[PDB]
């Protein structure tokens, strides 16, 4: 076995539990930074274009560069941004850190209007440092 | 907890992963300090009877006593120790430390004899390493009247 594979197999169900459990939530993955670029390790839900992100493009870029949730409860009457998806109404990014800087976040995207409350954004954050030391086993630092 | 019913999923998950992934591991399981009793929290494999754990004599106390890895090379020609199942012929227990401290363990039966070398050793502390926080989510500190 291998930590990067382990880690990979629990990123993966991760993703899988946060699907099955939440009505709402209709796409589920993990980026983590890799020489400055967001990759996509994991995920659920239909398969995306944007596998790798570099930096300044989106919601995803901008977790990482305000180290900081972001919630968009109306992608689309959000002239700044397009979601990856059509039917995507809702997008939150939530940062996995590694000593207090961001190496990653997980992105979820539903096809419902706002739908994450705050009470989302809390259960997310703990998630994320639950699964921080798995998703540094992906990180790779510039 | 929601985050428990998270946690429990993928320690579960860890479980099924390395049962899987390794031919001679044939039964994995999370056990948990909870109020000074090991409790399992997730296992793959056939059922055990011990399910609650009380500090003393077996491997699965001795790892979380000692703070380290408790590796049974032989465990039938061992005449102190009897297993949870009769075909395990090899055990190891390593602990899972929150804060430098012992929170729980995995404990892993083979059916082989020594089956778990050095590498296993090192590669299963990583692992109960990288699951710790999501062990400690079952984590419950003893709290008797006299502490406070
Ligand atoms: C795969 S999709 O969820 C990633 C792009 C993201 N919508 C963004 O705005 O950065």
């Amino acid at each position: 076995m291998d930590l990067k594979e382990f880690a990979r197999s629990q990123m993966q169900a991760a993703c899988q539990y946060l699907k099955e459990k939440n009505p709402k939530y209709d796409w589920v993955g993990f980026y983590v930074l890799e020489h400055g670029k967001l990759k996509l390790e994991a995920f659920v839900g239909e398969k995306t274009d944007h596998v790798e992100i570099n930096l300044g493009d989106g919601l995803c870029s901008l977790a990482v560069l305000k180290n900081d949730i972001v919630n968009e409860y109306d992608v689309k009457s959000n002239p700044k941004y397009l979601a990856s998806f059509p039917s995507t109404q809702s997008e939150i990014v939530v940062p996995v850190r590694y000593q207090g800087e961001p190496i990653g976040e997980i992105d979820i995207d539903s096809d419902k209007k706002a739908a994450f409350s705050k009470e989302d954004e809390a259960m997310l954050s703990s998630i994320a440092d639950l699964m921080a030391p798995l998703v540094h086993e992906f990180f790779v630092k510039l």
